[PDB]
């Protein structure tokens, strides 16, 4: 599914991401725009053989099982395919674990390079939330 901006903001708010670990909703929407262009079916392969999955491009090196990332972990206890669902619940639940892991939203390279320190409230402007 390709989400609309306000549609995704509403779905992330319903799932408890607004101010989760102090990150306002616009941060999460900004991260999803630049990671996946709001497409739940986004995948990208990494040089190390790991793959990033879904709207927040969660990596199989640590967070999910895809059966093709040798020596990796599965810290969210999910098949990576779960992160491509039209239902964002698995993505949001795993993202909460990642953002609690010590580096906050710096875990997401697109967030650090494209959202951090910008007017992220712009991403939820105009939305009925
Ligand atoms: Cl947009
Ligand atoms: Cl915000
Ligand atoms: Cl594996
Ligand atoms: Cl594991
Ligand atoms: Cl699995
Ligand atoms: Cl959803
Ligand atoms: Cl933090
Ligand atoms: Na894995």
């Amino acid at each position: 599914k390709v989400f609309g901006r306000c549609e995704l903001a509403a779905a992330m708010k319903r799932h408890g991401l607004d101010n989760y670990r102090g990150y306002s909703l616009g941060n999460w929407v900004c991260a999803a725009k630049f990671e996946s262009n709001f497409n739940t079916q986004a995948t990208n392969r990494n040089t190390d053989g790991s793959t990033d999955y879904g709207i927040l491009q969660i990596n199989s090196r640590w967070w999910c099982n895809d059966g093709r990332t040798p020596g990796s972990r599965n810290l969210c206890n999910i098949p990576c395919s779960a992160l491509l669902s039209s239902d964002i619940t698995a993505s949001v639940n795993c993202a909460k674990k990642i953002v609690s892991d010590g580096n906050g939203m710096n875990a997401w390279v697109a967030w650090r390079n494209r959202c951090k320190g910008t007017d992220v409230q712009a991403w939820i402007r105009g939305c009925r939330l």
